[PDB]
């Protein structure tokens, strides 16, 4: 195929599909383009390098609500934003490891500092809306990996049961129920204000 | 060495500590131990079945907080049971991501039982208790990973400062901060019965 930034994505995320992050090897790669490793190597220098795009990219082609609309609530945007994140974090086989260990790459700079100023200008402290905005993909990682590497992967009554109520359907319940309880507290924090709560 | 299941499992936690999660290869656990592929086979099948068991061992050798005290509140223990469990992640390299993708084992039935009736019994339905038994572990599993898995591996000005203040310590404040936002997410469920909250 052709080797530019975006053919060699395409190629990695399909990769990643077909593999999972293990199995997905730049030596892998390079089959997968047609390619020797020496062609690849021009492009993609390593691992780390190809994966951090990955992680990118996954976000950029997939997490759709990430800057709020107009006049929105922090509880609505926390909510709706986690919720675009676990879709997108769903959207590619280990899509959440891809993901795990990186920090706002230069393009997300724009809408991570937006994020952080929207909360403050709600009343949270840069402190306290970092907090809201890290708890909320803390919870949304954890949720999806627990789910898939799950997949990827005599009995006493109550958890007989629980173990039942937690197959019922990709985890989803659970999550959007955890995600309630989340915005929620934090509520409680915002309007609480200097009072003991 | 000996090669008994502990004397196993602890040149495995050693092992792990040294080249984590991905150099650990029964290889190179034959070489620790001081013996031949063939003689570890015996004992360990495969890798999967190793990090099973070190899932497992990991937690009853480090989360002393299992089951709750004697009539202690169903918040101080999701707080205490947290905590202790994210202690017990971070005490060996890629912890987290071991017991990634377990399932309650044999040996740990009768723990998971317990928290699951506890919750029960102060109000929760075993689906609501359940989902907050699982939001905690979510939540603790997340903030560890991207921790641990972080440090394995022209900024706007609010942003910048967002970033100092996650190094200010090794992520515990963050965590903390939104453990309590979940509990108190989960209070406002239980009492709110079947009003509209
Ligand atoms: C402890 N260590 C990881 C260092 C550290 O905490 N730095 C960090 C400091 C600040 C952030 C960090 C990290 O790692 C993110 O990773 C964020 C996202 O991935 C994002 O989903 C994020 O990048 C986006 C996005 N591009 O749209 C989001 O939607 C945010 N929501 C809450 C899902 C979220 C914002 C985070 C900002
Ligand atoms: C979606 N998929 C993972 C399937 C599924 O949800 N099954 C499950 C169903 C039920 C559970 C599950 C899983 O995976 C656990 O993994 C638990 C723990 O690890 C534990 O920390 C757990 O094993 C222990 C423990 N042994 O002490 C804990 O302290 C609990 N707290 C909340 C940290 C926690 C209990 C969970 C029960
Ligand atoms: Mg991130
Ligand atoms: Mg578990």
């Amino acid at each position: 195929s052709r080797l530019n930034r975006e053919s060699v994505i395409d190629a990695a995320l399909e990769l990643l599909n077909e593999t999972g992050i293990d199995g997905l090897t730049t030596r892998k790669l390079a089959q997968k383009l047609g390619i020797e490793q020496p062609t690849l190597y021009w492009h993609v220098k390593n691992k780390r390098a190809l994966l951090d795009a990955l992680a990118v990219e996954i976000l950029a082609r997939h997490h759709d609500y990430s800057l709020p609309a107009a006049g929105e609530s922090w509880q609505s945007f926390l909510r709706n934003n986690a919720m675009s994140f676990r879709r997108a974090l769903l959207r590619y086989r280990d899509g959440a490891k891809v993901h795990l260990g990186t920090r706002p790459d230069e393009k997300q700079y724009d809408t991570v500092e937006t994020q952080l100023r929207f909360m403050t200008e709600n009343g949270f402290s840069l402190r306290d809306g970092l907090y809201a905005i890290s708890a909320v993909s803390h919870f949304t990682l954890g949720a999806v990996l627990e789910q898939q590497e799950h997949t990827a992967a005599n009995l006493p009554p109550l958890l007989r049961e629980a173990l039942q109520i937690m197959d019922s359907d990709d985890g989803e319940q659970a999550f959007l129920h955890g995600l309630e309880s989340l915005i929620r507290g934090f509520e409680v924090q915002l309007t609480a204000l200097l009072q003991i709560v």
